[PDB]
């Protein structure tokens, strides 16, 4: 649910003519913003259109804190990974062609610039030409990758739980098993003599990622070969996996366990690009759950 702004122009050489409009699409209920910028790029010098859509926004973690009053076994939702898909769902002569980030990366903070050059050469380098535009995003204790099914019509990355410490124990992850304890990712104390339900570590302590929200800002480059069709098909999805995470007391000690994308909250737009007129619309939204 949202709006599209009209379009905005900038005339930079006689070559070069950029077109910019903004769409919202907006999950009230799962709390999912997207906020997609559409900058096309028509050059006289190119045999190729070319668009940079820039994805901003906010995906909430979906975090759900425990029952205080939960006394041998307690559990918690946290926001684990958030995922960022495009694609282009038709016409032949566009293809997904550059991105940002276009690496693996698990620095505290991703800042890439992506540069067009007249005559078409697109440049992506580390830190913050025809047209520029940059990417900042806060991930501590989490990494970015770049999804498996990225191919020439589709890119994705991935913000997944990393390195998470919990005092000065750790780094533990989604998958990190201790023979004995489980998975101490937010265990406070292995013997602590209190109600499961208050035997997690603070939320201040948890990574902004894991009990806040995350706000993307991804670049993806598509080119039009212009031959064809002045339209095309594109959607953008934004998604969180939230992890089951319990402890649970045997008489004994405290262990954990972590249940991976126990649930998940979908947020999928798709616009039709008008080239020509340098014009999005939208065509549909679609909220989908999944719930183990
Ligand atoms: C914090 N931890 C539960 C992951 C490690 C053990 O801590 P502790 O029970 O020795 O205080």
């Amino acid at each position: 649910e949202g709006k599209i702004t009209p379009v905005s122009v900038k005339k930079v050489d006689d070559k070069v003519t950029l077109y910019k409009t903004t769409a919202t699409a907006d999950s009230d209920k799962f709390k999912i913003s997207q906020i997609l910028t559409f900058n096309f790029i028509k050059d006289k010098s190119y045999d190729k259109d070319t668009l940079v859509l820039k994805a901003t926004g906010n995906i909430n973690s979906g975090f759900v804190k425990p029952n205080p009053n939960d006394y041998d076994f307690s559990k918690l939702y946290w926001g684990a990974k958030y995922n960022v898909s495009i694609s282009s769902q038709s016409n032949d002569s566009v293809n997904v062609v550059d991105y940002a980030p276009k690496n693996q990366n698990e620095e505290f903070q991703v800042q890439n610039t992506l540069g067009y050059t007249f005559g078409g050469d697109i440049s992506i380098s580390n830190g913050l030409t025809a047209f520029s535009e940059t990417i900042n995003y806060k991930q501590e204790s989490y990494r970015t990758t770049l999804s498996r099914n990225t191919n020439y019509k589709n890119v994705g990355w991935g913000v997944e739980a990393h390195k998470i410490m919990n005092n000065g124990w750790g780094p533990y992850g989604r998958d990190s098993f201790h023979p004995t304890y489980g998975n101490e990712l937010f265990l406070a104390g292995r013997q602590s003599s209190a109600y499961a339900g208050q035997n997690f570590i603070a939320q201040h302590q948890m990574p902004l990622l894991s009990r806040s929200n995350f706000n993307p800002e991804f670049l993806s480059v598509l080119s039009h070969r212009q031959d064809g069709a002045k339209k095309s098909k594109i959607t953008v999805t934004y998604q969180r996996e939230m992890d089951l995470y319990q402890i649970r007391w045997n008489g004994f000690y405290w262990a954990g366990a972590n249940y991976k994308n126990f649930k998940t909250r979908t947020f999928k737009s798709t616009y039709e690009i008008d080239w020509e007129n340098h014009k999005v619309k939208l065509l549909d939204t679609k909220e989908t759950e999944n719930n183990k």
